[PDB]
């Protein structure tokens, strides 16, 4: 298991401008097009990643483009921040992976934001953490999803995915 096989389980793969959890416009797997109610809004910013006239639809090929960006952008991400790069750069290589992830749902900004968490992961306190994490609207709105990073926090290994 690595980070793409991760991520892909997570979020899905669809062709066609579709509706995150949260109600915004994401296309291929997981790529978030705009946070604007407008579908023609979200057409627009889709030809421009794209560079070509989409008209709402798009091929396998360039939907894992798009995913190799923005795994890329994540990982760069991470290691451009003051906040996430220590925590990063304490972790062994599969916690590394939960992070990751977390950083491509809900943004550096985000992630950064939860100050205790990262706290607790940088001291290795692995069930303080996991508790920690769960207190938060990311776990009540993507509870399953939430779970199984929690999880890989938690113990280190890919179990949670290992199922699915």
């Amino acid at each position: 298991m690595n980070i793409f096989e991760m991520l892909r389980i997570d979020e899905g793969l669809r062709l066609e401008i579709y509706k995150d959890t949260e109600g915004y416009y994401t296309i291929g797997i997981g790529h978030l097009l705009t946070k604007s109610p407008s579908l023609n809004a979200a057409k627009s910013e889709l030809d421009k990643a794209i560079g070509r006239n989409c008209n709402g639809v798009i091929t396998k090929d360039e939907a894992e483009k798009l995913f190799n960006q923005d795994v890329d952008a994540a990982v760069r991400g991470i290691l451009r921040n003051a906040k996430l790069k220590p925590v990063y750069d304490s972790l062994d290589a599969v916690r590394r992976c939960a992070l990751i992830n977390m950083v491509f749902q809900m943004g550096e900004t985000g992630v950064a934001g939860f100050t205790n968490s990262l706290r607790m992961l940088q001291q290795k306190r692995w069930d303080e953490a996991a508790v920690n994490l769960a207190k938060s609207r990311w776990y009540n709105q993507t509870p399953n999803r939430a779970k199984r990073v929690i999880t890989t926090f938690r113990t280190g290994t890919w179990d949670a995915y290992k199922n699915l």
